[PDB]
């Protein structure tokens, strides 16, 4: 018998508590990503921006649902910046719904983003994976012209 | 004694069974026309014939 390492015990305790915290975080983040992937999978060519704004508000409510313990994490800040870029996606949506969306317009935008697309399925998850925050200049030039 | 016409309550219970059957029928029809609502309000963005 000897003085047991209480450092190991407190390490186990903090590991367990942070593990449960991050498990709740992973549940919330899995819900967030599945919903955003589901909505961005559709072309949303003839779908008003307001039904994506309401999803934005729902994401905000989900981000405010968990206590402040996650709100101090890098994942919370990343999801908040994702929400900011998601209202940027709303900013984009007007171009998606715009009368601008022509075949030659599609080809010029495609050349700007260098990706390859199939017209039948306009899965805008791909157009957002090509980050609009990253390629803002080229898409803005296309929108202006 | 008050010998009552039990046929009235037999009709009551028959109507009750018919009502439960109709409730099931209209629950299924609610699902049917709900599904109709989903493909029906569709602005024709993604759906194929």
């Amino acid at each position: 018998d000897t003085g047991l390492l209480s450092g190991s015990e407190e390490r186990v305790q903090v590991a367990l508590e942070e593990l449960q915290d991050l498990k709740g975080v992973w549940s919330e983040l899995s819900k967030v990503w599945e919903q955003i992937d589901q909505m961005k999978e559709q072309p949303w060519v003839s779908v008003q921006p307001r039904k994506l704004r309401q999803n934005l508000d729902a994401l905000l409510n989900q981000l405010k649902s968990f206590p402040a313990r996650l709100r101090q994490y890098a994942s919370y800040e990343f999801v908040q910046r994702l929400l900011k870029g998601y209202m940027k996606i709303n900013m984009l949506v007007i171009e998606l719904k715009s009368e601008a969306l022509k075949d030659r317009h599609w080809k010029q935008l495609m050349k700007r983003l260098h990706v390859n697309w199939v017209v039948s399925e306009l899965t805008l998850g791909q157009i957002w994976d090509v980050d609009l925050q990253k390629n803002e200049a080229i898409v803005k030039d296309v929108l202006l012209v």
